[PDB]
């Protein structure tokens, strides 16, 4: 039992309506947009395979010369209403936007630095326009914010002298100033998702992370803050030295989701995964043939996976320099939206069902105790195994899309075969189960 001033604050999951909304949303989109979209992974003739948003680093570009990319920031095809229509049609209930990435360029007209949209040919407050457009479509907006900033000389990677400490202190002042600014210009913000918080400097300043969390919660009622922000008194990040989760939800699982058999611990807190369509490209990269690019079904599989274990999933997009989306991303959003329109009752506002994982796919649980079977892998046996928790029985099964009744055969105490539909749906599909919890056997139902 280690005593701590800047360790965890929340007892269990938050159950206030704004957290319920953050959670019930389930499906988000990420936007990574900034100066990196101009060179798109290429610099001085060399195409770099690393993440396009890190190209300043891959190509060893000095800050002064990286930031002169602002002179070419002119996204004439940008239209925030079109971006919000795209998100709505994909079935997202929220969008997270890079307000400022590591390069330090701000997508709003910050009064605290010259490296902003204000000082580009385009001049306009892109951040404000997107906030309005998404909110007009009924889509919540979350702000990604990089603490690490390659544009501000005051930033330190570690505190190695009194000078470093004085310097980093003003940098933290500067960071609070931008945070207050985003919270006061854009009060409909629902979440701040921090990044670039892993350096020794930040870990040494745990108190500052707790302060930022508190500051923003005073400024924006109900606002959510990701675990990635937080370091405790010992420099321990995400979960404090007593294993307790800091911030409002766990953020991680980029490129590997929690294991549905081994990582059931995650159902005990709120959490959010974010993913890329290629293997590791968040900002726009001009050449997607360099790594594996996920198909719509592989993405939909990850989204349902997340919801089945009590978490959110956010699919990333890296808009072109011009303010439009490349065709792969338009195809992806469309394909996702088509499936979500059909099967979304087993994703939106669903949660962990407390059933043993089976091979055919994933269970999710609705707000009224519906139990959905989302089938990704069709058994040649024509039978979907359903093993129930103690005291739970399956009274009915129904194909979601048509309401057709589906046979359920009991095979042992607590196990059934649910038949596959008479006609193969030809895509990942949903069977809704009606279940009954027996009088006073303890269970989550």
């Amino acid at each position: 039992e280690i005593p701590l001033k800047y360790g965890a604050t929340n007892e269990g999951k938050r159950q206030d309506p704004a957290m319920q909304k953050f959670r019930d949303n389930r499906l988000g989109a990420f936007i990574h947009w900034g100066l990196y979209a101009i060179p798109g992974g290429e610099w001085n003739g060399k195409v770099y395979g690393g993440a396009a948003e890190w190209l300043k680093s891959w190509a060893k570009v000095p800050a002064d010369e990286w930031l002169k990319l602002m002179d070419q920031w002119n996204p004439t095809k940008f239209d925030a209403k079109k971006w919000a229509k795209m998100a709505k049609e994909m079935g997202t209930k929220y969008v997270k936007i890079t307000t400022k990435h590591h390069e330090g360029f701000c997508l709003w007209p910050s009064k605290y630095t010259k490296y902003t949209v204000a000082n580009t040919p385009y001049k306009r407050d892109i951040l404000g326009e997107l906030v309005k457009a998404y909110n007009d479509e009924g889509i919540d907006v979350h702000f990604y914010f990089s603490v690490m900033d390659w544009s501000n000389p005051d930033y330190r990677y570690d505190i190695k002298s009194k000078e470093d400490s004085i310097a980093f202190s003003r940098f933290l002042e500067f960071t609070d100033n931008q945070l207050k600014e985003l919270a006061t210009r854009y009060p409909t913000v629902k979440d701040f998702w921090f990044d670039g918080t892993w350096d020794a400097s930040v870990k040494k300043n745990g108190w500052w992370t707790a302060h930022a969390e508190q500051m923003l919660k005073e400024l924006v009622p109900g606002v959510a803050i990701n675990s990635r922000l937080r370091a405790d008194d010992k420099g321990k990040r995400h979960f404090d030295s007593n294993g307790r989760l800091m911030g409002d939800y766990e953020s991680g699982y980029e490129r590997r989701l929690p294991d549905p058999v081994k990582d059931l611990k995650v159902t005990q807190w709120d959490w959010e995964a974010c993913m890329t369509i290629p293997e590791n490209q968040w900002g726009y990269h001009k050449d997607w043939s360099l790594s594996y690019v996920k198909t719509p079904i592989e993405v939909i599989d990850r989204i349902v996976h997340a919801v089945s274990m009590g978490g959110n999933m956010v699919v990333n997009f890296g808009p072109q320099a011009d303010g439009d989306f490349r065709p792969e991303e338009k195809a992806m959003a469309t394909a996702i939206g088509k499936w979500m329109n059909r099967y979304g009752k087993a994703v939106y506002a669903c949660d962990y069902a407390g059933f043993e994982k089976q091979d055919w796919g994933y269970y999710t649980r609705g707000k009224n105790d519906e139990v959905y079977m989302v089938v990704f892998n069709q058994p040649y046996s024509e039978r979907l195994i359903v093993k129930t928790p103690k005291g739970i029985t399956v009274e009915k099964a129904t194909l979601l899309t048509t309401g057709e009744d589906i046979t359920v055969v009991e095979t042992t105490r607590n196990e059934y075969n649910v038949s596959v539909p008479k006609k193969n749906p030809g895509e990942p599909y949903v069977i809704q189960l009606k279940v009954r919890a027996a009088k006073g056997t303890k269970s989550i139902y």
